[PDB]
C-alpha cells in the first residue's frame, strides 16, 4: 500500500465538482509524474486488494492518499484524455476497421482480466465510453472498475450513464458479468458510427425504451454483419444470451482472420453522409412517439 502524500501533489482540475467520487488531474512532485486523483469518503477494507490488480488494460494503481478526513487514490493519467471525447470529435475521423477492431480487443481483454484473471472477480457495472481512457500510444485502459462495490459516490443527475446500462442494471436487479458485456456492446457501437448514444433523448426516456420497449441504439443496413451480428448478441435483453469476454476475444480473432471484412468495414465507415439518415431517423420517431 505505497501512500502519496497531499504535500506531494498539485491539483490542476477536476471532474465532478469537487465532491467525493471527483476526479482530479494533478501532478505527483516527487515522481514529476501527471496523475489522476479520486477523492473518497474513506478507504473501505475491502477494496483494497484492487490495490494489486495489473493489466495494460486497465487503469494502473498508483497509490492511496490517507490524511485524514482526506482520501484519495492516486492512478496513472492517460495522455490522450477519454474515448467519449476522442469518438465525437475530429480526431476520430482517422479510425478504420483495424484502429476498431484493436480497440474493441483492448477493452475486451481488460474486461476479461477483471471477470476472470484477477485475485478477485470484478464485475463493473459502469462500463462506458467515458469511462475508457486512451494513453499515449493508444492503448485504451478502463478506469473505474472498483466503483460497484467500493466508491458508491463515483455512482452517484445520472442522465449520462442509462444508454450504456443494460437492462437488468437499470432496474436494479442482480447482476451477473454479462452487464459488461451489453455495456460493451454500446462501447463498439460508438466505434463504429461515431455517434453519441440515443443522442439528443434525455437519459429517462432512454431507460424507458430500452427496457420496456426492448430498444437498442440503431445499426446501419450497411454496418457488415460481423459487427452486427456481435452487437445483436451482447444487447440481448436475456442476460444469459449474452457472450462472454472470451468469447467476444475469440469472435473478434475470428473477425480480424476474415479477409474480406476490412473492405466492407472500411468501405462503411466512410459512407456515414449516406446511413448517418438512419440513425436521425430512428431518433426523430423516438422523440416523436415521446411527443
Ligand atoms: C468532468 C470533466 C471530464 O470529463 N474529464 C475526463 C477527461 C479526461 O480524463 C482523463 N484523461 N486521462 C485520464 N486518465 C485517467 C483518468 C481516471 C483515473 N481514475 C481513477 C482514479 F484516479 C482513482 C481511482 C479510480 N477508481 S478504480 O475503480 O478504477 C481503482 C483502480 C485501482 C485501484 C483502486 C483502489 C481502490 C481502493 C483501494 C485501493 C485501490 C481503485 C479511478 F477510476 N478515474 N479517471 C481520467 C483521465
Amino acid at each position: 500500500f505505497v501512500q502519496i502524500k497531499f504535500d506531494d501533489l498539485q491539483f490542476f482540475e477536476n471532474c465532478g465538482g469537487g465532491s467525493f467520487g471527483s476526479v482530479y488531474r494533478a501532478k505527483w512532485i516527487s515522481q514529476d509524474k501527471e496523475v489522476a486523483v479520486k477523492k473518497l469518503l474513506k478507504i473501505e477494507k475491502e477494496a483494497e486488494i484492487l490495490s494489486v490488480l495489473s493489466h495494460r488494460n486497465i487503469i494502473q494503481f498508483y497509490g492511496v492518499i490517507l490524511e485524514p478526513p482526506n482520501y484519495g487514490i492516486v492512478t496513472e493519467y492517460a495522455s490522450l484524455g477519454s474515448l467519449y471525447d476522442y469518438i465525437n470529435s475530429n480526431r476520430s475521423e482517422e479510425m478504420d476497421m483495424d484502429h476498431i477492431m484493436t480497440w474493441a480487443t483492448d477493452v475486451a481483454k481488460g474486461m476479461h482480466y477483471l471477470h476472470m484473471e484477477a485475485p478477485v472477480k470484478v464485475i463493473h457495472r459502469d462500463l462506458k465510453s467515458r469511462n475508457v481512457v486512451i494513453a499515449a500510444d493508444g492503448v485504451l485502459k478502463i478506469c473505474d472498475f472498483g466503483a460497484s462495490r467500493f466508491h458508491n459516490h463515483t455512482t452517484h443527475s445520472l442522465v449520462g450513464t442509462f444508454p450504456w446500462m443494460a437492462p437488468e442494471v437499470i432496474q436494479s436487479l442482480p447482476v451477473s458479468e454479462t452487464c459488461d458485456t451489453y455495456s460493451y456492446g454500446v462501447v463498439l457501437w460508438e466505434m463504429l458510427t461515431r455517434e453519441v448514444p440515443f443522442k439528443g433523448l434525455e437519459g429517462l426516456q432512454v431507460a424507458w425504451l430500452v427496457v420496456e420497449k426492448n430498444e437498442r441504439l440503431t445499426i446501419p443496413s450497411s454496418c457488415p454483419r460481423s459487427f452486427a451480428e456481435l452487437l445483436h448478441q451482447c444487447w440481448e435483453a436475456d442476460a444469459k444470451k449474452r457472450p462472454s469476454f472470451k468469447q467476444i476475444i475469440s469472435i473478434l480473432e475470428s473477425m480480424s482472420n476474415d479477409t474480406s471484412l476490412p473492405d466492407k468495414c472500411n468501405s462503411f465507415l466512410h459512407n456515414k453522409a449516406e446511413w448517418r439518415c438512419e440513425i436521425e431517423a430512428t431518433l426523430e420517431r423516438l422523440k416523436k412517439l415521446e411527443r
